[PDB]
């Protein structure tokens, strides 16, 4: 058949926990984005629309043909149409791909999902039992970051199944003892490895990449690096109670990646568990505990604020050898399309040094990791507009008077920071 | 056969290097715990006893049947009895499972071990040679943490084979050139991946999860994430000398995960190398150079102490636009069933904000990641008790007078921290 | 056949990005080192020479026989000769092996490379097509570190294919639509996992370790931990354009691990891409923007400098209910054959505590992780010499007068740090 899907690139807000909101980028106002399911040999038609005010694009791992000419560098308001044949069965990632630096920077902000290509060849348990699964479960594991600095460092704030911390503890997935389950698992990462496990289960058959040829049997874990996938076949044992789904990378399980398969003889067949996030929200309620934003300003502001005391060399003349010591500059890094620290408070007389730690400094716009810092809200006498900095390039500003400045990158306008200059009354 | 094993949950202290002690939890006073070996098709009876003052439990990956109802949420002094059939051959992890948050928090404190299910189908090198191994080696790789903060961040202090840094450098494993070795390897993690390697060897046959069907041949490395396992068959080449066992993740090999197979023509046949820690101690000697405790107070105390100077906004009135700036609070995180920083020294007038960074705030007791802070050693006029905080909830306290305080969490009484408040003697 | 290769251990400087220089250790002045290619069943003769002023050695994973007796603990000026038979086909790492602690410490400084053992049994796509590859590509992924602290913590500064950030973006690899490519991939790490991917491709056949028996089919990623390898067979789809080679661990792709296969119908047949770095330099030019050195002093110096104010307990007498508080010591760690922080600036009256965080404290020289700290080129009134510290051992020094001290480890003389003591004028 011919199958058609529409993906819409957008800026969004995701509710990842009770009272916890994440700012980022989506397809169709959900993270993970819409789940696409086709059969091996189908023609797949994609319409990609950019509804945002920055450039986006698309990579789709089910296509064994050129994609970036057709689906990259999609400007604000532009549409693309692309078709391909699904020649390889299994479980595939899709994600945003503006091109260059932006492929990595946008993917980590929420722009990812799953496409399943169901094989003509039946999986082994289906063949052996003469019937299809009693239940199919589709799961994405993914990470959320508090800053571009933390993204470079591999320090995830939350890790989750289908876009919400402990989603399937709050709403346990109903199963029955004796059910043939088929699980479709994709770890999008983007940094951390996963080892998927069910407490009370040994997976009978698993298929690396979801291809029926790549058979592994009798496993306690399914090992998956970023963008690795598996199809897993397992019968629920003939005993009632909770069979917990978890990653055995326990420093990530503790951050949200744990759910429950609740086995009861009379359990209802509910709507299909798709690898899709909850719909995004329109605004942040005033009752929020935390707002996470890797690229821009986050709440509460005080947990992202660095207040620097006066350097000992500025408080008075001090020295080591011959002449007086100069004060040390205070660094603000450009890193992972963000400014680190996000909010800096310094005393009059301090020199700030911007430094670009992003590495890919070719191309332009959302395809580049070059950055500048340009004031957009001026409450002081010393507004600033830095040059555009390549990797490892630097720019110094000395602040001599009190004031407060909100600034952005002109190339990537969702990058935002604050400098405040204080003085004794 | 029917096979019976007894596991005893307890609080323990492990000597992980010369003069270096680690506080945590165990089964039977060793980390890794008792190694269990059965045959495929055996009936396995487990007796679990809780000898500690907090709740514990057990998960056992060789069981393909419901376990949490029968072995979870085991109260202090309680016993459970459970049986299952070993239907699947291989190398399996077992670990503590109070339930919920505690599964992750207790496992990282030391409560893990191995159960092996030997297959009825013989492995390929045994079949080909017509005999069993000349020596079996059972190995667990595991991590130790200085704090729950470091646990969240994946920053291990030590990484080790069978519970002690460079154990098999200090005591090399005797083998002979030409020996048929069979290695049973489990990476328990709980955070880091392993690539097992022997210097001077290429592994002939390997079996993912220890299942004979999952064959990989001719490998320089055996890739294993947390709770992944392998069985490996290899012949020692016909040349004497040291063949070093190591993980090729070299930032973890450097932390303790390296040992020696010492090949000599006249080497005695030693008893099998079991995947079990050295038994623990009851007191820490005065000779100790370091005490590590992820949940509580560590030694020396100064290496875990943050001393804050007076906020510039408190030192005098300061301003940006017009009105004076407020001082920033000093943060104490509850994270990985610990307080971070462990010891905080602040000047009078300072406000502390407790914030709960643990995420799972459901259930109760050892099953929850809710926390409070309650003073239990009062050496000042301002002892305190916070509410019980869920994820991302906060509580502020302003300290106006000098003093010191040791506090715990009432939910998890092994969590411990210190606040000291200082003031110039001139006042 | 009988094949002979010469490896020369030395100290080197690599240009890993434009204007960015990395100090470390090499074979033959390139990182990765020379690529060695043999056939299954060949006798391989190695000549190892140590051209440096510290001990080096060699481990070679293609040898299934004792190596360390013959190639370990190679003193300055020494030569070793070693032969073995290549009995196992695939893609193997080699690296420095002085012994003990130094195996890990030297390998992370750049001393690694690839040896390929081509199988007698033909790979599947070569069998099916009746001909060899149109182009062979040999790729190493490796990491670079700013400090031994960062090495312990898994925090790589750069991650790259064949020794230079975005090398194959700056110079894309020409291919033709329809080409049979065979890729020989080795992740040397030494810490991070990789998931190798081509944008617009699904890998047809892959071989774990490069052994023809270990077949995996139809994959979007090839998962590889440190020292894991693959051989990958893939046909370029019949469409012109760029097919991007990348690791899906996107926090490492963003640090330099991304390249381009540029597909054109009229592309010339270039020479095979060898898994070898760019030859090093003898001096760092005036133009340089960054010098990285995990063991020693880096540039600019101020980005590695910690300046401490006077302890509140030294400023004035303070107490917590009883007698006056003592000041807390300021820690310098010995960790990963380096001092952390690299540069420390402290006020007169401050006590410093050196602590050895390296764990392996047996053996001697480059085989041990024992360390001391000793002032060279003395130009301050209070020079120091610490004892040689084992793991977790400590030593205190109280500084009472102003001055500057450059210091080294006597055991590992390339380790270097600075302490400066300041005083009000
Ligand atoms: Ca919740
Ligand atoms: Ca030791
Ligand atoms: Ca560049
Ligand atoms: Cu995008
Ligand atoms: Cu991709
Ligand atoms: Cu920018
Ligand atoms: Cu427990
Ligand atoms: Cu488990
Ligand atoms: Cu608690
Ligand atoms: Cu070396
Ligand atoms: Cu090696
Ligand atoms: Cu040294």
């Amino acid at each position: 058949a011919e199958r058609h899907f529409t993906l819409e690139a957008r800026s969004s807000i995701f509710e990842v926990d009770q009272g916890v909101y994440l700012r980022g980028f989506s397809f169709n106002d959900m993270s993970p984005g819409p789940m696409l399911v086709v059969e091996e040999g189908d023609t797949v038609h994609i319409t990609l629309r950019n509804l945002d005010n920055v450039t986006h694009g698309l990579s789709i791992h089910a296509a064994n043909t050129q994609t970036s000419r057709f689906l990259g560098n999609v400007q604000p308001g532009e549409t693309r149409e692309f078709s391909f044949t699904a020649d390889f069965p299994g479980v595939f990632m899709y994600h945003c791909a503006p091109g260059g630096h932006g492929i990595m920077a946008h993917t980590m902000g929420g722009q990812f999902g799953m496409i399943v290509v169901e094989p003509k060849e039946k999986y082994r348990m289906e063949r052996e039992l003469g019937r299809g699964p009693d239940l199919k479960l589709y799961i994405i594991q993914s990470e959320a970051y508090a800053s571009g600095r933390d993204f470079y460092d591999g320090k995830a704030l939350y890790v989750m199944f289908n876009g919400r911390n402990f989603r399937y503890v709050d709403e346990p997935i109903p199963v029955r003892p004796g059910d043939y389950l088929r699980i479709y698992f994709l770890n999008v990462g983007p940094n951390l490895t996963s080892t998927l496990h069910v407490v009370g289960g040994i997976f009978e058959y698993m298929y690396y990449q979801g291809n029926p040829k790549n058979l592994v049997v009798g496993a306690q874990t399914a090992l998956a690096g970023p963008s690795d996938s598996w199809v897993i076949e397992w019968r629920v044992p003939p005993v009632e109670g909770d069979y917990t789904l978890v990653t055995h990378v326990f420093g990530t399980a503790i951050k949200g990646a744990l759910g429950i398969l609740r086995a009861k003889k009379d359990a209802p067949r509910i709507p299909e568990v798709r690898a899709e996030g909850v719909p995004g929200v329109k605004e942040i309620p005033a009752s929020a505990k935390r707002v996470v934003d890797p690229y821009g300003l986050a709440s509460p502001g005080h947990e992202h604020t660095v207040r620097v005391p006066l350097d000992p060399a500025l408080a008075q003349p001090v020295a080591v050898g011959a002449k007086a010591l100069e004060p040390l500059p205070v660094t603000v890094q450009m890193v992972g399309n963000s400014f680190y620290p996000k909010v800096l408070e310094i005393p009059v007389g301090t020199t700030v040094e911007f430094v670009n730690e992003d590495v890919f400094d070719l191309l332009e716009g959302e395809r580049t990791g070059r950055h500048d810092a340009v004031v957009i809200d001026v409450q002081g006498p010393e507004p600033f507009v830095t040059p555009k900095l390549g990797h490892g390039e630097r720019y110094r500003i000395t602040f001599t008077k009190p004031g407060e400045y909100v600034y952005i990158c002109s190339i990537h306008p969702y990058m935002k920071g604050i400098i405040r200059v204080y003085e004794p009354l």
